[PDB]
């Protein structure tokens, strides 16, 4: 078929080849770049959903030495206060998500000090985009992160207009229905490669945004070529989200919906929909985890930076029998 | 690799379409398309020629909306010509009728009747008997015949050739469908679309998908590879306006959905190829059509495509694996 | 690595494509060869199994155009006398499976009528199998059937030994863990393929043996070169059949094992199972629909022999997702 | 595509090994192998260093049989030296120990003690510490040693040049482990296997493929691309020998078998690699090792190869689907 570009591979579909190492696991740099003005001393972020990322959550964050967005399903008095909040509680990085043409809301939150603008939508390669990114540079001093993206010339295209950080991903989320009403998407490994060919040339950190379900999948997607992730369900059943909690059964869950579900629009058709996580406690340990998943990858991958792990690393592609070899088979778990 | 082999196939769920570069709003598009070479829709969908699907509400429910319903042949001549005049007597509204090979009486007074189009499918529509049965209609009376079905592009090339005014595509990939299973024959349905279109597009001939739509992304992949329509019975056989009857089994409604070719439907009035089921009640076909027509506008919003036309030119796709789909559907977390 | 040889295919993995027709499925001619010497209605035949074909199987296969194959686990004596049941039934036709050094048997099997001798083993390209094959052949007068391979050389080198029907299948039936406990075998389709590529070039038939579940898999053996296909699980749960009936719940039951089984090898570690299939009522129907089916898939395909099937036939390979999409998906059969 | 990739791992599951022209019976197959290039066994399985399958009792049993087990680390020096001195005090039977990074004095003690072969093992045997400590025993004691886990090429070859007498190949494949799931590290273990093998063969060590074998025809797979024995560790975790402690859950016996990576075997004396488990009880060792071996056997024997390098020589294998792995296993068919 004509159209056919080649077969796309998810995290899923892949596993990272041990090399020769002489860098422990504690040992290893996790120091990233957030934007190309903007470090981070973790690479994950918090994602800006009404059910992740209010001011708790990000000064959990921030703490931890990642950073977290602030939604922006909330009027932009309530938005700044959020931002305010985090900037009171130390000398701790933050973000706030906009919308196109939302330039009013990004002069106000700049004036909050907030450290960078995400400005998102669905499909980031559109023109409404690039000229709320061009308007955005012109008026006010700051570094500004554009999603989602999924294309080499979207990459190249935004680039070209300003943007500090580049966020990929259409389709990969656990909430996301737009490959299935839409039929639209580009499976996630194969998104940040191709992003990464265009955004490493300029110095631009790419931002890889959903599907992150283990610790395993953060190693996976800056080894081919992300600064970070960004990172919604494995939080959001947490103390610190934002969201209400709802007694299932016997266990009880947290509500996790995407920003594109009829609830979340309440407050075209839906691209996500409404569930629930179980809950999980503190962030600060479901972090520790994640954090210690990718060190243990930066071991095996003999990398003591992530710098050290682009060059670094490769990867196998798996079958689903592969897949069941690498989880738990034939042992019930305790 | 054996000298029988001819390639990979792909179905609806082994790709996903790549975004482009977009300058036009969802609800900017225009999904206007040509039903064949001669009749146009405002939307590319079609309900299936089905006992369970369409009769006369359903095709005056798929008209009023832009698309159209093509009556099944289950039922005497005269039924169906009365069913094809209860649309036309509503309006003046488009509207679609199926025959059988060599119905030809059955044509003639369809066609009289003010049929818009008829559908002459088969399980085979590459077939001597499908081919003669087309000469005729085309001989004999004026009007616009889709054939069906098919998968090939040497059946494709045949039957333009021999008249058809349009082209409906699909052996297998329906709900119902166990031709795959009983026979062993098919063509997964996106391989099929573009073998067929890849003859059919410089005559100008429209491609109908036919079977296995089963969420909004599957129609923008379908007429992104090259229908100009998609043919549908399942997500319509649980509205309030096809015929089926409803059963209530526990707590939930369903509805009776078959194919044409269970022992069901066969007894009304060879070996079945389709199975009779049932599926859930959705209400009022508006609001599935709705979402149907409002998912491919945001496929074509993020393709960038104003029209089907620019769709076909500008689309491309990636295919993923199981684990590829696993992550296009909802995964980790428990939907209320 | 440099030991892969290649993908295998199973019947599930492919879709035959149709071509255009001028025959109906009425129409079909279903003559086929059984070996060299031996032409049978239809290109069915019952499994030589303990729990599928005694007499009144191979009966019943016989009437209807078919063939039935009298399994070896009984005396001498015994198996003799199930071939002159089906001998005084008209001048049916019927086979009789012996085993490796069974010379004694099949000169009684041979005197009792039988039309056919089925050389049965595991595994048919070996030493011992050829010396009792050339043993046969030199002692008496009939077609000889071997089995089972998977390979050309295998087909090859049993032909020159004066095989008249070559059998294949190693690893695809219903009740068989060869491939679970050896490691061993080669997908069906791919199979019929690689021997069809040798036996075609002598004129001697091939039969696909063991891995047809549905109708459909007949069409697609018979498409890529075999000239009939052995049963046994499908006809296993017919009333003909010599298998026990057993209650479950409220469903009936008839016992199908493996001749490879523990059970049935006490009647080495074993190399198949005991398990149970559902009761289908009379065999009859049961052939009527499979035959349907293959009818059905010879119009599809435009041929109106087996000779022309193989001339047209051609295939798809599909992926899982695919098979989805073959089989019934989000409607509840009534 | 994509650049860093470096081609298709294959697991057990992705192939079936081609029967080749056979004149050896199963029975008359030789088994024999070596397990290291001084140390030689009579059935080419090892039991794992782990504290739910191998102490005393199992390495006893394993040694019996014609294999050997080794003993786990999870224990004092002491308590480790005695376990060896009961595997020796009970007829001239072979033995194994595993040791850890930079663990010179308790390989002393185990050396003297008596021990066949020493276990130099890490989730990354491909590292500076590992190297070192290798280099150091090999200079300071006479004894083989067997390190791991690597699954590269490169990885084979520096540990045979820094004197490693034996190589285990395994990263991610053991059914306890997570590593691939935490760290998203491995390899596929047929390809792991044939990789090292490529490199190990042309010094004549020893490959041991480690973890993930689940049935005995996986076992014939391992050896058929190039391993001389594998570890096992789930299979004889429910076996009576094992120190795994029993519990009833439901109405069946469990028996416990957890990662040495899990929280309970470091907290027994990082994040956690492994889970803790429970395997079905399966009684005495022998009937299960004779199963294992019986199935070797059934392979060789279809492989026409009286030997493991006859074995070598002429294995080859075919790609399966997930649907060719679905006509392998038992299918349509209600087990007894
Ligand atoms: C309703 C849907 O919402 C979302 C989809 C995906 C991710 C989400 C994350 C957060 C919040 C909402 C999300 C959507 O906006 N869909 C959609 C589809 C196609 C579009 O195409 C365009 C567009 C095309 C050309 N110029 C401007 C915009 N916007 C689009 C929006
Ligand atoms: C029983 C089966 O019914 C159907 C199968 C598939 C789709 C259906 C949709 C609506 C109604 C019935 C359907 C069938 O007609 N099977 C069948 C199979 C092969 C055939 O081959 C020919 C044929 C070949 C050559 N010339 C004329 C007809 N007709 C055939 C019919
Ligand atoms: C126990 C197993 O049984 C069967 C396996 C597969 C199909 C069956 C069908 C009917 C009855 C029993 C069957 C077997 O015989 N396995 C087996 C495995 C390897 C062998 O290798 C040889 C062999 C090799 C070289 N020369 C002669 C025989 N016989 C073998 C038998
Ligand atoms: C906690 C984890 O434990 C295991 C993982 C896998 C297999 C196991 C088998 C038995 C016992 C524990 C196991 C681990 O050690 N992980 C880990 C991950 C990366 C590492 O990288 C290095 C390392 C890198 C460079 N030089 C020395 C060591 N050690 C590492 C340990
Ligand atoms: O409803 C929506 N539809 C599709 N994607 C969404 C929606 N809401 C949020 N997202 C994306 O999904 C990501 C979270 O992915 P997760 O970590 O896999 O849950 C967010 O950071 C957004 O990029
Ligand atoms: O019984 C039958 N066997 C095979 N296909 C059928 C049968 N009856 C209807 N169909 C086809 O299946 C289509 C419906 O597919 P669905 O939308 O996937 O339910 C119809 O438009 C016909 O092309
Ligand atoms: O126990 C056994 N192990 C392996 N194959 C067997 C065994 N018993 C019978 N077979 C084969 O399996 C075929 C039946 O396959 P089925 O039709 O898929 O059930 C028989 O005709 C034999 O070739
Ligand atoms: O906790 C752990 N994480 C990962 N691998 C482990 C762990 N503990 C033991 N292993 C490995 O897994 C093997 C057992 O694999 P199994 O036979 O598939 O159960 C052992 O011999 C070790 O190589």
């Amino acid at each position: 078929g004509t159209k056919n570009i080649g077969k796309g591979l998810t995290f899923e579909d892949i596993l990272l080849v041990p090399n020769y190492s002489e860098v422990l696991p504690r040992e290893v740099s996790l120091e990233t770049k957030l934007t190309k003005n903007v470090s981070l001393k973790i690479p994950l972020i918090s994602s800006a959903m009404d059910t992740v990322t209010e001011h708790l959550m990000a000064v959990g964050m921030a703490r931890l030495g990642g950073i977290g967005i602030i939604h922006k399903n909330m009027d932009m008095e309530s938005q700044v206060n959020e931002v305010l909040k985090v900037k009171n509680s130390g000398g701790l990085r933050v973000g706030a998500a906009i919308g196109v043409n939302e330039i009013e809301r990004a002069k106000l939150l700049v004036e909050a000090g907030v450290d960078v603008i995400v400005l998102d939508s669905a499909h980031g390669h559109s023109l409404n985009i690039i000229r709320t990114l061009k308007e955005i540079k012109s008026k006010m001093n700051i570094d500004v992160i554009v999603g989602n993206v999924v294309t080499e010339e979207a990459t190249k295209e935004l680039i070209e207009n300003g943007a500090d950080g580049i966020k990929v991903g259409i389709g990969p989320g656990s909430i996301c229905t737009t490959r299935i009403v839409a039929g639209v998407g580009v499976p996630q490994i194969t998104a940040i490669e191709k992003c990464s060919s265009v955004a490493s040339k300029f110095g631009i950190p790419i931002i890889a945004d959903g599907g992150i379900r283990y610790s395993g999948d953060i190693g996976k997607a800056l080894a081919v070529g992300a600064s970070s992730v960004m990172i919604g369900s494995i939080l959001a059943g947490t103390e610190e989200s934002p969201g209400e909690k709802e007694l299932i059964g016997d266990t009880v869950y947290k509500y996790y919906r995407g920003m594109g579900s009829v609830g979340a629009m309440k407050s075209m058709v839906p691209e996500g929909i409404e569930g629930r996580v179980k809950y999980k406690g503190e962030m600060e340990g479901v972090v520790y985890q994640l954090v210690g998943g990718l060190r243990s990858c930066m071991g095996y991958l003999g990398s003591a930076s992530i710098e050290e792990l682009w060059k670094k690393s490769s990867y196998v592609e798996i079958t689903t029998s592969g897949l069941r070899e690498s989880h738990v088979h034939d042992v019930e778990i305790v």
